[PDB]
């Protein structure tokens, strides 16, 4: 739930891209906690924003499993025939 402008704090694209690089490192996915240890400097809204963005953009894939959600690299399985 975006709330007002964020501000000049760590560009968005950058944040997103960062997540991408991660989503790449982890094919299984990445937990908010991870991104936290990876970027504990990022903001709550910034972290989500980028996430939501990637989610929408179609670059990041959300995966609801166990406590919290998971985020992996977006992709689609190959056809059978």
């Amino acid at each position: 739930g975006s709330s007002g402008s964020s501000g000049p704090d760590a560009d968005p694209v950058e944040i997103e891209n960062r997540i991408i690089e991660l989503c790449h490192q982890f094919p299984h996915g990445i937990t908010d906690q991870v991104i936290q240890n990876e970027m504990p400097h990022i903001e709550a809204q910034q972290r989500a924003v980028a996430i939501n963005r990637l989610l929408s953009m179609g670059q990041l894939d959300l995966l609801r499993s166990n406590t919290g959600l998971l985020y992996r690299i977006k992709d689609s399985g190959p056809s059978s025939g």
